[PDB]
């Protein structure tokens, strides 16, 4: 079900990841002028909400497992487009209004 949904999800992040690896300034503007915040805000919200119902269930651990490492592979990829950051520079500010929208759900995130 989700976990053959979850392994795909990771190599979509894992590709974006490498795009920008050895700081590549027009891949990151590039994605940094694009629709990937939204994307990242519903899989931040997915991340929030599941993980609180996931714990619940003893069984379905292995589940949760598989979404913890998925999440590991988005903060990569949004620490990637961090090289080459500079002071006010555009790719930090468009990630804070990303953060900001969803504060929600990284606040669960934290807890």
């Amino acid at each position: 079900n989700f976990s053959k949904a979850m392994s795909v999800a990771k190599q979509v992040f894992n590709s974006l990841t490498e795009y920008i690896q050895g700081p590549c300034t027009g891949n990151q503007q590039s994605l940094a002028h694009s629709r990937l915040w939204d994307a990242v805000v519903g899989f931040l919200h997915v991340f929030a909400h599941m993980m609180m119902k996931l714990a619940q269930d003893s069984s379905q651990i292995e589940l949760l497992k598989e979404l913890l490492d998925l999440q590991k592979d988005m903060v990569v990829m949004l620490l990637s487009l961090l090289e080459g950051n500079v002071v006010n520079g555009m790719i930090a500010r468009q990630m804070v209004d990303m953060l900001v929208e969803s504060s929600s759900n990284v606040e669960m995130i934290l807890k």
